[PDB]
């Protein structure tokens, strides 16, 4: 089943090294390609999965995680292919502009200075795709485990269930990011802006929670807000498009069949009373003739479904397994985060401001050096300036770099003589 899904994307396009691992640890062919590989490593995390939250076991998180995979892997891989023609088309234009000035003293000695720093950052960004390349499968895994899998659980079980999966992506010798996070590389700072605006929480949690739930396109995303903020922060979100609704308000079957004539976003509340009445549309079983799907007892036709519950204590049998389960419920290790986080901002807000301006600077760095980049190969297909332009940018953010690193461990410092104190507190 694995490999009939990941059979029809393009996978094999980096190198690998055969590991040496026991007979009984493999489950499908030989170990002879990537596919091989990833069908192990995913069901090897399976089976550690549903070993870690311990009844029949259903293969829908199979599925789900097979379709993710397949949809971040497409992406992130297009898009390198596209970054790597964009620095292969550049490094040929500067090679041929290199030619063309060398063919035609203090201006000479500048241009072949030019030149040589042009190649040097050439090879140190060939030599950075290349570990991008190495690591896009690896990341891709993360990404996608993390979307179908952790979405019902706390920060340190999730951790946990991180290490874990980073373990068996070593044991069969995948590489991945040792530094990995989902905000920083699937999030820009402008929805960050959206959802902190919106009226979201503070803390990284409830913004992971909030960015799988709308970043899962196969299954209905499943609330659990005990204290139902998610309900008005979708409410702003969304703006008029909301059509809130519940199983106890009598009129749902026309409130429902209005709003997916109509298209519009839909919230329901009371998840722990569903009526079966809407599992054809929670499990998207349309007939394509026009998109039609059965609802009730009569047949109808840019809709989306949410579920709302205030109640941490029952999920119907079959809906937890259509739909996109997450939590907003306080817990112990979420009491450690947000103590750890406001102990943070309120010793010293210099230090916090410091380096989140720092990221800021230098993610703002990078997109004008691209900008500046296109520009230069846009205009070639002057160049000192935009040279010097560039080496500044880069100098500016190594200095950046050097000085997050030189403040790492005082953040490292900081965390250990602040566990006492969660631990404490807990």
């Amino acid at each position: 089943v694995a490999n009939n899904m990941v059979d029809v994307v393009p996978m094999e396009f980096t190198d690998f090294i055969v590991p040496e691992v026991n007979k009984e640890l493999v489950f499908t062919e030989p170990i002879q390609t990537i596919r091989d590989a990833v069908v192990n490593i995913l069901i090897h995390f399976d089976r550690n999965f549903y070993q870690k939250m311990k009844n029949p076991r259903s293969p829908g998180y199979f599925i789900d995680g097979l379709r993710a995979l397949v949809k971040l892997v497409t992406a992130k891989y297009q898009d390198l292919q596209e970054n790597q023609r964009f620095v292969n088309v550049g490094l040929e234009k500067l090679n041929e502009s290199v030619l063309k000035v060398n063919e035609l003293l203090d201006r000479s000695i500048s241009l072949v200075k030019s030149l040589t720093f042009e190649k040097e950052r050439w090879l140190n960004t060939t030599k950075q795709f290349s570990k991008t390349s190495q690591e896009l499968i690896g990341n891709c895994i993360i990404s996608s485990i993390y979307e179908t899998y952790f979405g019902h659980l706390n920060e340190r079980e999730r951790g946990d269930m991180l290490v874990i999966l980073k373990r068996l992506l070593g044991k069969f010798a995948v590489k991945y990011d040792v530094n990995y996070r989902f905000i920083d590389y699937l999030v820009t700072l402008d929805e960050k802006m959206k959802w902190l605006e919106c009226g979201l929480d503070k803390n990284d949690y409830f913004l992971e929670n909030m960015s799988i739930v709308m970043n899962s396109q196969d299954a209905v995303p499943f609330l659990l807000d005990p204290s139902s903020h998610m309900i008005t922060v979708i409410s702003n979100y969304y703006g008029n498009k909301t059509v809130l609704l519940s199983f106890l308000e009598e009129g749902f079957v026309k409130r429902l069949e209005n709003a997916v004539r109509f298209g519009s976003v839909v919230i329901i509340q009371d998840g722990e009373f569903f009526d079966p009445i809407i599992s054809r549309l929670i499990s998207r079983e349309f007939n394509h003739a026009r998109v039609t799907v059965e609802i009730g007892d009569h047949e109808v036709d840019d809709f989306k479904l949410f579920i709302h519950s205030c109640d941490p204590s029952d999920i119907p049998i079959f809906l937890r397994s259509r739909v996109r389960l997450v939590h907003f419920v306080t817990n112990k290790e979420s009491i450690e985060t947000r103590i750890f986080d406001i102990t943070l901002t309120e010793e010293n807000a210099e230090m916090q401001r410091k380096r989140e301006d720092l990221i800021k600077l230098n993610t703002e760095y990078r997109l004008k050096l691209k900008n500046l980049e296109k520009r230069l190969l846009e205009e070639l297909n002057e160049l000192m300036v935009t040279l010097n332009n560039l080496k500044k940018e880069a100098m500016n953010i190594e200095k950046k770099l050097s000085e997050s690193e030189e403040f790492f461990p005082q953040f490292d410092n900081l965390v250990e003589e602040y566990s006492i104190i969660g631990k404490h507190s807990v």
